[PDB]
């Protein structure tokens, strides 16, 4: 019940845009009545936070466990890469509320978001401290300008993809991607 | 072609009101009074809001793309070049406040046309973010096998999130200051420097 809530809500706002979305269009989507939402949600703000705290949680945990798994630390990276890749390759929809309606002038609003950001950015710090801990990358590197590197590589690549109506293999850019942010430019 | 001579005093008034209350509560009438002139005055020029915030990202936009590929053009070294389109990135978001919180919170709508809008300006300061990485490659400073196209994204999508992390922060430190350090990242990426 308040799963179908949160695939209904990425629906709408991917359909509709989060403005012109109404949380009475979420209900019908999910095929519950108005008040079912609010026992879950105080509004409209708290739908578009939710959906993206539930959807990041999730992720974060896989991305986690499967790194926890992982042997090599440069292997974490491709995780975390081929991850963020295949989960928006595997909706477009929920990719146009990420890289589209997630991205509010609204103060207040854009702040909440961005603290929802940050499990997955503390997510990289930790591994970037790790790499360096390890010697897989140099001594001196920035953890927080690294981890803007990266998030902000990812995050590009995704929206020129979305920019494209998701009309080539987003999937197919991990090892390409991965390998870039490893070696940088440099010949 | 050229603008007429109330241009410059509306677009940067326009800049002021939209850093200010933002793109939503920023009202033609606010752009006159902070313009000094009369709402019709506005209309001679511009349409409505929209149009306003569409010929101020243009025009500056080819003025930036410009001013860099002349700078780069006085360079002989591509490392040189990189070095020159990011401090000049960075440059001109330092000497203007208010032109980057418009830049990187402001011009970040949800509209799907305006959205358009934005990325075909977008292009060209992306052009020569290509011709560099061509050239780089070509002189054997680049990595041949790289793909252009996601070097490119990597670039601005780069220097695009170390700005908005500043304008996020009030823009309170010099963001000139981390020219060296995003230009060695760049280069060495993770592994190297
Ligand atoms: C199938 C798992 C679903 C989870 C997929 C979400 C993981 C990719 C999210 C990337 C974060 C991008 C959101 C940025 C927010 C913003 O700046 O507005
Ligand atoms: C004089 C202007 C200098 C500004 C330096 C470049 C600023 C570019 C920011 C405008 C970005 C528009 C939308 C973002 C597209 C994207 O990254 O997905
Ligand atoms: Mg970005």
């Amino acid at each position: 019940k308040y799963d179908q809530i949160i695939d209904a809500a990425v629906q709408v706002i991917a359909e509709h845009g989060y403005h012109q979305a109404q949380v009475s269009k979420i209900a019908k989507a999910a095929g519950v009545a108005d008040g079912t939402i609010y026992l879950y949600f105080n509004n409209k703000e708290d739908v578009l936070i939710s959906l993206f705290q539930e959807k990041m949680g999730r992720f974060v945990d896989k991305i986690r466990s499967q790194m926890n798994e992982a042997t090599d630390v440069e292997e974490k990276l491709k995780i975390l890469v081929n991850m963020h890749f295949k989960q928006l390759a595997a909706d477009h929809k929920l990719a146009i509320v990420t890289q589209l309606e997630l991205r509010q002038s609204n103060t207040e609003l854009r702040l909440k978001i961005n603290e929802v950001l940050k499990g997955y950015l503390n997510l990289l710090d930790e591994l970037l401290m790790e790499g360096k801990e390890k010697g897989y990358f140099f001594q001196e590197l920035d953890t927080r300008l690294a981890r803007q590197m990266i998030f902000g590589t990812l995050d590009e690549v995704v929206t020129n993809w979305v920019m494209k109506d998701c009309k080539y293999d987003l999937t197919a850019l991990v090892k390409p991607v991965h390998q870039l942010l490893l070696g940088g430019l440099r010949h």
